[PDB]
C-alpha cells in the first residue's frame, strides 16, 4: 500500500528529511515522525491516515510538510 510503504520506507532510515523516525503506539494512533515539537501520527491500519498536532494530512502534502 503507498502509504504503509511510507511508514516501512522512514523505518529504514529512521529518519526523513530532518525529522526521526519513532514507532511508540498510544492511543491517538502510532508515533511517526518527530522533529522538535512537531509529531506526526499515522493510523495502524488502512488508509493511513498521517496527521500532525491535529491536522489529518494525505501522503503528497506530507512529504511536502516534512521538509
Amino acid at each position: 500500500g503507498s502509504e504503509e510503504h511510507f511508514v516501512e520506507t522512514v523505518s529504514l532510515a529512521g529518519s526523513y528529511r530532518d525529522w526521526s523516525y519513532s514507532g511508540q503506539r498510544t492511543e491517538l494512533g502510532v508515533e511517526f515522525l518527530k522533529r522538535g515539537d512537531k509529531i506526526v501520527y499515522h493510523t495502524l491500519e488502512s488508509p493511513v491516515e498521517f496527521h500532525l498536532d491535529g491536522e489529518v494530512l494525505s501522503l503528497d502534502k506530507l512529504k511536502s510538510l516534512l521538509s
